[PDB]
C-alpha cells in the first residue's frame, strides 16, 4: 500500500499564486499520472485536471499541472487565487497496473 504526503493546511491572500505538491510514498510521480480534485461543503467533488495535463474548459485553466524529471514528487502551480480557489484539495494517482489510489487531503483557505 502506498501513501500520499502533501501539505496539511495553509492559507494565502486573495490574488497570490498557490502551488500544491503531492508525493507518493513510492517516489513515483513523473512516472505516473496525477489528478487534482476540489471539494467543499454545499457542493460536490469536481475534477479540475486529469492526466495531470487535461484542462477542462468549464473550470478556469487557473490550475497548472507539471512534474519534475527528478521523480521525487508532483508539482502544480495555481495562478490567480481568489475566494474562488477557497476549498479543500485532493489528488489521485495510478500506474500502468491500474490500482487507483486517492489522498492529498489539504485545506486551502483564502484569507
Amino acid at each position: 500500500n502506498f501513501m500520499l504526503t502533501q501539505p496539511h493546511s495553509v492559507s494565502e491572500s486573495p490574488g497570490k499564486t498557490v502551488t500544491i505538491s503531492c508525493t507518493r510514498s513510492s517516489g513515483s510521480i513523473a512516472s505516473n499520472y496525477v489528478q487534482w480534485y476540489q471539494q467543499r461543503p454545499g457542493s460536490s467533488p469536481t475534477t479540475v485536471i486529469y492526466e495531470d495535463n487535461q484542462r477542462p474548459s468549464g473550470v478556469p485553466d487557473r490550475f497548472s499541472g507539471s512534474i519534475d524529471s527528478s521523480s521525487n514528487s508532483a508539482s502544480l502551480t495555481i495562478s490567480g487565487l481568489k475566494t474562488e480557489d477557497e476549498a479543500d484539495y485532493y489528488c489521485q494517482s495510478y500506474d500502468s497496473s491500474n490500482h487507483v489510489v486517492f489522498g492529498g487531503g489539504t485545506k486551502l483557505t483564502v484569507l
